[PDB]
């Protein structure tokens, strides 16, 4: 039972972002001398191997639209998840320098959605779309990142209501822990797509554990401001609180916002672009 260390598997390079549960590093594989990413989960308190078991499932998916993994090793109470490496940054990191427009919207949410009709048509839920976890390539590819594990992260504490992670992005049935399944998605994904107009998902001013009560309680939110009614409508398409109301990912990718404003992805290049500009 003597366990493979990662410190030697891998030479961990410089951060490169938050990820939920752990910070985010470039890495090279030794074996290989391949780049990758590395996220470091403290699972000190906590069904390590279960985790590990799906992340090993997860591996063996193959889609454009979603990144790849590879595998996890366990160092003590560690556990170093192995991903495909994107260096374009994510979403969220090319929001710094300023509001995106429908077009560069439009764009990242028809690959988003193409990434989760890929998931969802193999029975998997991502359960942690926000515009962090959405990433660009150097060249403008879209890819989903980190998906497929948060509910067995976050679904037992939010049961015992020991859950102190970010509500902002979760579905109303998530929160109550009823019954969910990959509508819980299209509902972060219209959280996402205000995220993406706005710079920040709704509630974003209030405490946490203010948000996580409301979300359940509250009518849905709205894409509010100077923004296209058929953007406004794939938001309030998504952000419906009843989950078989919503439409799946497949149906999305027929709405006329997407099918109207989206545009070649290697245009996104501008926007990586930009953020070099405002960092520079
Ligand atoms: O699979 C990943 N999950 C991790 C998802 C959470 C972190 C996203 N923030 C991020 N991520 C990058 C990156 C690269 C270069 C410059 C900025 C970057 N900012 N790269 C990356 C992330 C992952 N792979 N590659």
């Amino acid at each position: 039972n003597l366990k493979a260390d990662p410190e030697e598997l891998f030479t961990k390079l410089e951060k490169i972002g938050k990820g939920s549960f752990g910070e985010v590093f470039k890495g090279i594989d030794n074996r290989t001398q391949k780049v990758v990413a590395i996220k470091i989960i403290d699972l000190e308190e906590a069904e390590i191997e279960d985790i590990q078991q799906e992340i090993t499932v997860l591996s063996q998916c193959d889609s454009p639209y979603v990144t790849k993994y590879y595998g996890s090793y366990l160092k003590d109470t560690k556990l170093w998840i192995i991903m495909e490496y994107l260096g374009g940054g994510s979403a969220l990191d090319l929001l710094e320098p300023g509001p995106l427009d429908e077009t560069q919207i439009a764009t990242i949410l028809r690959e988003i959605l193409k990434g989760l009709d890929y998931l969802h048509s193999e029975k998997k839920i991502h359960r942690d779309i926000k515009a962090a976890n959405v990433l660009l390539s150097e060249h403008g590819e879209v890819k989903l990142a980190d998906f497929g594990v948060a509910g067995q992260l976050t679904d037992t504490q939010i049961k015992r209501n020991t859950f102190v992670g970010t509500p902002f992005w979760m579905a109303p049935e998530v929160i109550k822990q009823s019954a969910y399944d990959s509508k819980a998605d299209i509902w972060s994904l219209g959280i996402t797509a205000i995220e993406l107009a706005r710079g920040e998902p709704p509630h974003s001013e209030l405490h946490p554990m203010k948000v996580l009560f409301l979300i359940p309680k509250n009518n849905p939110p709205t894409l509010e401001g100077n923004y296209s009614k058929p953007l406004k409508e794939f938001v309030e398409a998504c952000l419906n609180k009843e989950p078989s109301f919503r439409p799946t990912a497949k149906e999305l990718l027929k709405h006329k916002f997407i099918l109207r404003n989206a545009k070649k992805t290697s245009y996104l290049t501008e926007l990586i672009d930009a953020h070099h500009h405002h960092h520079h």
